[PDB]
C-alpha cells in the first residue's frame, strides 16, 4: 500500500498523465531520447534526468518514501527544461502549463 500522502500523489500523477493535459503534457511523458531529439548535448548539461515515465516506474515500484521524495522527481523533470532550454522555447511554456497543475495539486494534499 502507499501511504495516505503517496495515494493523493497517485492522483496527481494521473492527472498529469490525463487527456485534459496532453496538449503540453505529452513532451514529460517519456524520457528524453538525446539521439532521436538530436539534442546530443543533453546528458552533458542534465545528469539526473527525469519523465512522468520514471516517476510512474518508482511510484509502482514504492519507490518513494514519502510525498516530498515524489514533489522532489516532479520538480527535477521541469527543472531540467527550464536549464536545458532557451527560456522562450515552446516546451519552457508547456513546462509551466504542467507545473502550475502540479504545484497546485500538490499543494492542495489534505
Ligand atoms: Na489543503
Amino acid at each position: 500500500k502507499l501511504s495516505e500522502h503517496l495515494r493523493y500523489c497517485d492522483s496527481i500523477l494521473r492527472e498529469m498523465l490525463s487527456k485534459k493535459h496532453a496538449a503540453y503534457a505529452w513532451p514529460f511523458y517519456k524520457p528524453v531520447d538525446a539521439e532521436a531529439l538530436e539534442l546530443h548535448d543533453y546528458h552533458d548539461i542534465i545528469k539526473h534526468p527525469m519523465d512522468l515515465s520514471t516517476v510512474k516506474r518508482k511510484m509502482d515500484g514504492r519507490e518513494y518514501p514519502d510525498a516530498q521524495g515524489f514533489a522532489a522527481d516532479v520538480r527535477l523533470m521541469f527543472s531540467n527544461c527550464y536549464k536545458y532550454n532557451p527560456p522562450d522555447h515552446e516546451v519552457v511554456a508547456m513546462a509551466r502549463k504542467l507545473q502550475d497543475v502540479f504545484e497546485m495539486r500538490f499543494a492542495k494534499m489534505p
